[PDB]
């Protein structure tokens, strides 16, 4: 909830794909369904952030097939929420002196993706939560105290972002050793409130 | 253009509606076309930021008719660029040590608007410029040196935004007296480079 007028609430940016919405599991399900005769990558075997790069190493042409999954209508809209994500963000947004924004990057093909990201937020958090969405390719220009995001290295135009990046565990980053003092949130079952409280005055 | 790796480019947020895209003129044209039997507000007579509030004072029910214009498919997409806007932003983006983002707020009804804002940017600035778009209801959480925006009072979750707000003149704000030392850009013919240079070290 917002701080009193003029006051300064803790500000938390919560990523969408891989944090709120199960991009990797959705991707694999639809890839298997659409391309049953191709090899796939089990979630346990995912390595590197970019799904299509691993698929391309698997077999010539599989990268383009992978891309066609997320370019398709209803791919973003039909992603399942991660366990605990909706409940946690609803709780988080209800906390005193706490402003939560959902901060997400749309893909390059923009016909469906931005629209469906709005629709997905509406479906799970309600119409009033649409006020909290920020779409950007560059999260470094968004100022906050915390950014909870599955992408290990987040860089952009601002060489010194204001947020602390808390790495949200995902199949593709779960084996990564991080530079101290970088922190992880394992899942939404993990103690996200402690992380927030550690940033409060 | 981006600063050298690690370096810090001047960062300019450029608003879309009323700065790049002629929302007010588009609105009036389509309102007149759709509702030829209703009274309208000449651009010279626009007062207050919110178009629908003035229309509602004009006649009971006109507010809802006004809203239906911008909720319609192709309203955002078919807006004409303001004179000089495309040329200026292209020049601006080519300047050394200068990062330009188009920062826009989508309307509440999200079926068309975000999509069409991406499409409009693609149409006028090209596909690579899509990397520069930030969609947000709250521009105070976007960090930059400058925000060129027609809306007179821009507030939100960050009580002390990092940008200087330069008011871009529009039919609805052209008579407003501003608090010193607040600055205006009259139009894209006006000397926007001087404004930028005044923020450079
Ligand atoms: C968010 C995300 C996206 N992707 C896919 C989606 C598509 O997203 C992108 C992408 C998405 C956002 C950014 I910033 C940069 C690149 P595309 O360039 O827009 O198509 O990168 C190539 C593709 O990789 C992934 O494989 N894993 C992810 O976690
Ligand atoms: C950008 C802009 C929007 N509007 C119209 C558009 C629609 O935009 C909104 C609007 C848009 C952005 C914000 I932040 C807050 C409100 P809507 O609540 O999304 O429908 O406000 C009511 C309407 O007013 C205007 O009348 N003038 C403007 O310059
Ligand atoms: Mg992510
Ligand atoms: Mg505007």
């Amino acid at each position: 909830s917002n701080a009193a007028s003029g006051g300064r609430a803790l500000r938390v940016l919560v990523d969408m794909d891989g944090v709120l919405a199960d991009f990797e599991g959705g991707f694999l399900r639809k890839f298997r369904a659409r391309f049953p005769d191709q090899p796939f990558i089990a979630l346990e075997d995912r390595r590197g952030f970019w799904v299509s790069e691993q698929y391309g190493r698997l077999r010539p042409g599989l990268s383009e097939k992978a891309i066609s999954i997320w370019e398709s209508k209803n791919f973003f809209f039909e992603l399942e929420p991660l366990p605990g994500a909706v409940e946690a963000v609803k709780e988080m947004a209800s906390l005193q002196n706490t402003d939560v924004f959902i901060c997400t990057s749309p893909i390059k093909m923009f016909k469906y993706c931005p629209y469906e990201k709005y629709a997905w937020v509406e479906k799970y958090f309600g119409p009033d939560f649409l006020e909290q969405i920020v779409l950007t390719r560059d999260k470094t220009v968004v100022s906050a105290d915390l950014l909870i995001d599955d992408r290990p290295d987040i860089t952009g135009a601002e060489p010194t972002p204001s947020w602390e990046h808390v790495l949200f565990t995902a199949c593709h980053n779960q084996h990564l050793q991080l530079q101290p003092p970088r922190r992880r949130l394992h899942s939404w079952a993990d103690d996200w409130k402690a992380i927030l409280d550690s940033k409060r005055p």
